[PDB]
């Protein structure tokens, strides 16, 4: 039987993702930003944070190495911010930072809600080696859609 | 110099998101549902939606640009009780191809969910019937504009 603990509530996340926005709103603002969302996990953080920049930016969607979703824009000259929930060993997201620089865009950085003990800029919270599950974090495609965070430990 | 005014708020989708995903828990708690967002509208409202969903759901993701499929179900539907998540219907022309490309599958059953319905397939759970009026925020956008507002609102172009 899994057993679910608390960790990081519904309010934790929000006041993160709003402190997260107000960031990267204040370093992009004029900067005319596309934001990438990395499917399937990403989207909860993705919506929310997006959501709390108070400007239009463009949104676009990728999916894993290879690519089954690719990016359907042109990013030449544009600034962009990669959106992961989590990132741990990063060997998708080298992917995907290579990928988006050779389509030469002005400049690209990375926003994570965790990180896990190329530079990423905007950081929710550092984390240990845990098992963590919901707002888009599954085990074995269970628990994804909770609106809170929480420690698994697997049955 | 567009004008925008205010039409629903956080608070007002909110409480329709909650009320939505309540029915939707009642019809399919035991029928281990697979949530279809349609990227990229559809984004906002979809995870609103399936957070409220206290128990395990399968997501998916489809997005179009003749039709153009940049992206396709990954996954298995046969005999899958489906949900297909939309911020808005009007035409229902992509729409139309996914239903009928879904059924194809075999699922055990289709239905759709729309936050919005402007005024042949039926939709099964509905947020507002609106008008015939031009909206922006939450997932619409005016040539790409505004699609992140928390909030939708009446745009005059």
């Amino acid at each position: 039987s899994d057993i679910l603990h608390p960790r990081f509530s519904r309010e934790d996340i929000s006041q993160k993702v709003k402190s997260l926005a107000l960031q990267i709103s204040e370093d992009y603002k004029k900067l005319n930003p596309i934001f990438i969302c990395v499917l399937k996990g990403g989207v909860y953080f993705f919506t929310d944070l997006t959501r709390e920049i108070p400007f239009s930016v463009e949104i676009n969607f990728v999916q894993a190495i290879e690519l089954l979703k690719d990016i359907d824009i042109d990013l030449s000259d544009r600034h962009v911010i990669i959106v992961e929930d989590i990132l741990d060993t990063g060997f998708t997201l080298q992917y995907l930072v290579r990928h988006i620089f050779t389509r030469n865009p002005a400049s690209l950085e990375i926003v994570t809600l965790l990180l896990k003990e190329f530079p990423v800029k905007y950081i929710g919270w550092r984390i240990p080696d845990e098992f963590l599950v919901g707002y888009g974090l599954d085990f074995d495609g269970r628990y994804r859609n909770l609106p809170d965070i929480h420690v698994l430990e697997p049955g």
